[PDB]
C-alpha cells in the first residue's frame, strides 16, 4: 500500500502520502481538554472553555497522551486511512533522546498497530530533498531554530546548535512593533491577522541600518494591508524589523546567537576536514527561513564570520517551508528504502531499541 509520511512539528502538523508533492493535511499541533479532547483548528476555536497544549516543545515530544490523539486525529480524521494498512514515516528533532524515539515507535506498534514505520532525523530528510548528503542545514520553525550539520548523510550531534526563537516569537515580536506604531494587535484573532502579515509582507534586509535610514527617509518601502473588516493600513520598518530578530535576538530580550552566529559556530565545531563542504552547501529548511532577503543576507553574515578566502554559499529551496516532509515523501516512495523500514515483526522479536539502527 502507499506509505504515509507524518512531520509532527511544534507549531503545525505536516501529514500525507508518500509521493505526493506536498502534505495534504497541515494543521496547528494543538491538543484542547475541557477546563473530549479536540485538535487544532477545532481546539483553537473553542478555547473559551478548553486548556490549550502544544505536545510537541522546541520539536521534541513532551505530552504522550496528547501525542496520541495527534496522531489518532491525523490518521483518521485527517488522512482518513488505517493505519494498521500503512507503513509510516514520522520525523524527529535534532538530539531526540533515544527514549523519545523508541516510545514513539511503540506507540506506532502498540497504539496504532502500523505494519512498518521508520523515525527520520528532519534536517537530513531536508538537505536530501535539496539532492546533497553533506551540508548544514538551518532549520527554523514555529518553536525553535537549529543548525545541524551532516557529512555523508549523518547528522554531528556534537555540532548542532539551537537557538530558541522561531516563527510565534516572530509574530509575536510583530504584534508588538505594530502595537508601538499606533496600531492595536493584542487578541488571538489579532494574532492571527498578523501572522498572515508577517507571511506575506516581511522580508529579510541586506543592510538593516541602510534600511531603517531608508524606511525613515521615504515611503518607498511601505504597503498597505486590507484587513479582515476592510480597513486598509500600512506596514513600514516592521517588514524588516520583524525578521531582522533572527540575527539579532535581542531584539526581543534574548542574549543568544542570531542564526548567522550560530551557523558559523556549528560549523566551527566539525572536523576540520569537511569545513569547506558545509560552508558551500547552507540549506535554509522551515517555516521561518521564507523571508524574501534571507539568503542573501545569511551569505553576506557569514562572509564576514569566515575566512576571507573560504567559498560560501546559502541553498534556499522555493518549497523549503516543507522540504522536511517531501524528502520524507520521495525516500519512503524509493524502491532502495522498502528494505529500510523496520516491520512489526522486526519489532517483535528485537524491541524497540531497533529503530536506533537507523541511516536517515
Ligand atoms: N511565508 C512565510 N514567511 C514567514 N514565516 C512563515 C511563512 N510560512 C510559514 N511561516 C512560519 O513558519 C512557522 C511554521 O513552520 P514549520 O512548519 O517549519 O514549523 P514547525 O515544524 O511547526 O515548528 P518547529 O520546527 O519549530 O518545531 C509558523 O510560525 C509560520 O508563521
Ligand atoms: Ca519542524
Amino acid at each position: 500500500t502507499t506509505a504515509l509520511v507524518c512531520d509532527n512539528g511544534s507549531g503545525l502538523v505536516k501529514a500525507g502520502f508518500a509521493g505526493d508533492d506536498a502534505p495534504r493535511a497541515v494543521f496547528p499541533s494543538i491538543v484542547g481538554r475541557p477546563r473530549d479532547s479536540y485538535v487544532g483548528d477545532e481546539a483553537q476555536s473553542k478555547r473559551g472553555i478548553l486548556t490549550l497544549k502544544y505536545p510537541i516543545e522546541h520539536g521534541i515530544i513532551t505530552n504522550w497522551d496528547d501525542m496520541e490523539k495527534i496522531w489518532h486525529h491525523t490518521f483518521y480524521n485527517e488522512l482518513r486511512v488505517a493505519p494498521e494498512e500503512h507503513p509510516t514515516l514520522l520525523t524527529e528533532a535534532p538530539l531526540n533522546p533515544k527514549a523519545n524515539r523508541e516510545k514513539m515507535t511503540q506507540i506506532m506498534f502498540e497504539t496504532f498497530n502500523v505494519p512498518a514505520m521508520y523515525v527520520a532525523i528532519q534536517a537530513v530528510l531536508s538537505l536530501y530533498a535539496s539532492g546533497r548528503t553533506t551540508g548544514i542545514v538551518l532549520d527554523s520553525g514555529d518553536g525553535v531554530t537549529h543548525n545541524v550539520p551532516i557529512y555523508e548523510g549523518y547528522a554531528l550531534p556534537h555540532a548542532i546548535m539551537r537557538l530558541d526563537l522561531a516563527g510565534r516569537d516572530l509574530t509575536d515580536y510583530l504584534m508588538k512593533i505594530l502595537t508601538e506604531r499606533g496600531y492595536s494587535f493584542v487578541t488571538t484573532a489579532e494574532r492571527e491577522i498578523v501572522r498572515d502579515i508577517k507571511e506575506k509582507l516581511c522580508y529579510v534586509a541586506l543592510d538593516f541600518e541602510n534600511e531603517m535610514a531608508t524606511a525613515a527617509s521615504s515611503s518607498s518601502l511601505e504597503k498597505s494591508y486590507e484587513l479582515p473588516d476592510g480597513q486598509v493600513i500600512t506596514i513600514g520598518n516592521e517588514r524588516f524589523r520583524c525578521p531582522e530578530t533572527l540575527f539579532q535576538p535581542s531584539f526581543i530580550g534574548m542574549e543568544s546567537a542570531g542564526i548567522h552566529e550560530t551557523t558559523y559556530n556549528s560549523i566551527m565545531k566539525c572536523d576540520i576536514d569537511i569545513r569547506k563542504d558545509l560552508y558551500a552547501n547552507n540549506v535554509m529548511s522551515g517555516g521561518t527561513t521564507m523571508y524574501p532577503g534571507i539568503a542573501d543576507r545569511m551569505q553576506k553574515e557569514i562572509t564576514a564570520l569566515a575566512p576571507s578566502t573560504m567559498k560560501i554559499k546559502i541553498i534556499a529551496p522555493p518549497e523549503r517551508k516543507y522540504s522536511v516532509w517531501i524528502g520524507g515523501s520521495i525516500l519512503a516512495s524509493l524502491s532502495t528504502f522498502q528494505q529500510m523500514w523496520i516491520t512489526k515483526q522486526e519489532y517483535d522479536e528485537a524491541g524497540p531499541s531497533i529503530v536506533h539502527r537507523k541511516c536517515f
